[PDB]
Order: C-alpha cells, then sequence, then structure tokens
C-alpha cells in the first residue's frame, strides 16, 4: 500500500513530463496517446489508472503549469521575488531540463484550438494571475508598492505582458533573448508602481538570474 | 483581380481563425470565398501559399490611423484600434486569422513564417518611436529597438491573455493598461497627462480609419 502510493506519484509525473514533451512537439490535436506511450514508456494500464483520455491527460498538463515552476527561496523583498520567478521561468523555457512540463503546458496554453476541443486554457492563465496578485498583495503590506496601484489589473497586466514577450522571443529567436526580454519587461513596468526605494534596489542582473536557477534545482 | 485576390485572402484568414491552419482546405475557402477554382489557382498553388500571403498581409491590412504631431498618441490610437479590430473583425477581416498563424507554434515542417508580421510590427513601432524620441517625447537616448520589441511583444500577450479570459471583451482595457503602465519608464515630463485613452477618441479614430 505505502509502495503503491509512491509508485502512483512517480508514474504520473513520468506521463505528464512525457505528454508535455508531445504536447510541445506536435500540439494537441495531432498528438496521440499511443505517442505519449512511446515517450514514457509506461504501459497503457499505468496511463489510463492516471488519466482517462488525451483531452483529461491535456487539461493536467496545462493546470500543473504553476505548481511547475520550482519555488524560489522566500526572501527580503517581494518585487525582487517576483523578478526572481520571471527570470527563472525564461530560463525553464528556454533550457526545458529544470522543468519538462512547462514548455508543453505553454504550447496548449497558447495555441488558440477551438471549443470543439473542450480544453479550458483559462486553468492556467487564472493560476498565474492569482499568483502574480498575491504577490503583489504581500509587495504592498510590507510598503513595497505606491498607493492606489491596482494589483488584480497590475496581475493581469504581467501575466499578459510576460506571455506575450515569451511568443515575441520563440518566433524571433527560439527564446534565445528572452531572459534579456523578460528583464527589459520588468524594468520598464515596475517604474508605475514599486516604490522608489525599492526600484534602486532590485536586481536584473544574469549572474543573480544564474545563482536562483542553481538554487531552485534542489 | 486584385480583389479576387483580396476577397480570396479574406476567406482563407477567416478560416485559419475558425480551424486553424492545419486542419483547414482549399475546399473550406473556396466555399468561403465563393470565387471558383480557376481563380483561387491564378493566385494560389496551395494552403501554405495561402497562409503565407495572410501573415504577410497583417500589417498593411491595419487601417492607417490620421497622423498625429504627439507620436505616443499615434501609437496608443493604433495599439487601441488593432485591440477593436481584432475584437470585432469587420473593419480588418484578414487580422484575427493572421494573428492566430503567428501565435499557434504549428511545427517547422508547415513552411510558415511567423517571423514575417512581427519584424513588421517591430521596424513600425521603431519607427514611430525613432519620431517620438526625435520630437522630445520620450528618452533622448532611449533605446528604440527595445522598446519596440518591449510594445510588440506586450501587446500580443494582452491579446493572447484577454482572448482566452473573455474573449476580447476587456481588450480595450487591457491596451490602456499596458501602454498606461509602460510610460512613465520613457515618456518625457509632461507627456503621459497629454495622451487621451478614452473610448469616444478611439471611435473618432475608427471612423476616420475607415474613410
Ligand atoms: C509575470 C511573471 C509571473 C511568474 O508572475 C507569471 O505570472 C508568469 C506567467 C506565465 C504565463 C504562461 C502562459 C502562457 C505563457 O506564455 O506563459
Ligand atoms: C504595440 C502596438 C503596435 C500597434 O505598434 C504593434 O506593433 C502591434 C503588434 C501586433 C502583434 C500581433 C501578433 C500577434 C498579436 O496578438 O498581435
Amino acid at each position: 500500500a505505502v509502495a503503491r502510493q509512491e509508485r502512483a506519484i512517480r508514474t504520473r509525473q513520468t506521463i505528464l513530463v512525457a505528454a508535455a514533451e508531445v504536447f510541445d512537439e506536435v500540439g494537441y490535436e495531432a498528438a496521440t496517446i499511443s505517442d505519449v506511450l512511446k515517450r514514457s514508456g509506461v504501459t497503457k494500464g499505468a496511463l489510463y489508472f492516471h488519466f482517462t483520455s488525451k483531452q483529461e491527460l491535456a487539461q493536467a498538463v496545462l493546470a500543473e503549469q504553476v505548481a511547475s515552476l520550482p519555488r524560489v527561496p522566500e526572501q527580503e523583498l517581494k518585487l525582487q521575488q517576483s523578478l526572481d520567478e520571471a527570470l527563472l521561468l525564461a530560463h525553464l523555457l528556454r533550457e526545458g531540463t529544470g522543468d519538462p512540463i512547462v514548455q508543453g503546458s505553454v504550447r496548449l496554453t497558447v495555441d488558440q484550438g477551438s471549443p470543439r476541443d473542450h480544453l479550458n486554457r483559462r486553468v492556467p492563465m487564472q493560476a498565474w494571475t492569482e499568483h502574480t496578485q498575491s504577490l503583489f498583495e504581500e509587495a504592498r503590506a510590507k510598503g513595497e508598492i505606491l498607493p492606489h496601484a491596482d494589483v488584480e489589473a497590475l496581475a493581469k497586466l504581467f501575466v499578459g505582458a510576460f506571455t506575450g514577450v515569451q511568443v515575441l522571443s520563440r518566433i524571433m529567436t527560439g527564446r534565445a533573448d528572452l531572459a534579456e526580454r523578460v528583464a527589459d519587461l520588468y524594468r520598464h513596468l515596475m517604474p508605475s508602481f514599486a516604490m522608489p526605494g525599492i526600484l534602486v534596489r532590485l536586481d536584473f542582473s544574469p549572474e543573480r538570474g544564474s545563482r536562483v536557477y542553481e538554487a531552485a534545482m534542489k
């Protein structure tokens, strides 16, 4: 029983990682259960214990998007935390290795599909919006945000802007410039709402990005 | 014949919007455009060539906003116009489908070059920011290329989020938020206050652009 549940945990992750990969490579519609079976090396029995259909598997990779980012060390500035997360996500989307679910999950999110596929792409977008607003809320309690800033509007701006920065970067450089583009984004958004005292202390450097990455990989 | 090429282009874009590139067919396009097989094949050899042309026509499809002395306003006018056109469709029936073709990842096997509209938007936005900079609307040494990339990128994402969350119902608000929040990082003194974000202005811009 104890061993059965440990196997169940590991098997689900194995499926999710393999499924995200095939969804990344070929998209939702062209992907098959067979592709995922070939990639994971799990049995057909194992896959159906965890997921009911391709659709429900796709939904799960969508739903695990936010939970996929390694949690950054809890720190002094909440807006530095947001920057650290965004730059880590930029690294994870270019490299893939540190989190093999995100690339595929983002592709499923951003591909339009149709109402016919019954995928709920709002799921990860809502979760990122909540994630981001929550961090702004904590930043505001810690005196990091200007008075009368709309933290919901701001959260929606950050999620949307990040998404499109990602898209443009994917198209133009295959995400090679993504960390630089994300840094640029944060440098031009933060001045509208971050307390000036916080703004001078924020660290946008690839060296800090590198250290956060090295830390998150344990 | 040029108008027949456009009728086909509009129909192809709408078909690409509805069902995507892979699922779409010449037969869908012919049904939608109501042109003969001969008319289509004179202008395009394949679905692939059709897709490349609606991708290519993206920037040019955007109706020209009236020239403005405040160049930042001109950009805002364009941004809010494009928001409006992406939400409704009727004033630029090409753009919805062209955007889906740009944003959908597809595969390197499809021979579609998504770089073409993105490069064109970047050069367009860069030119405006050069004019803005020279007229003293933005910081004299602002990296106008990086800003263009930032604006094209951020707009695309705001668009994508709005489509997913509201079907683009909130797009104009979200684009306004984008411009309002990016501007203080690089605008010259007294410029941000001069900008007009109102939907009444947006409406006047829309009308003039169609005329
Ligand atoms: C702004 C930075 C951060 C960490 O707080 C996010 O909310 C990340 C948003 C990621 C959204 C994801 C969905 C589509 C896409 O391209 O990326
Ligand atoms: C920033 C405002 C503007 C007018 O100057 C643009 O460049 C618009 C960029 C349009 C990009 C297009 C591709 C995907 C998408 O969602 O929209």
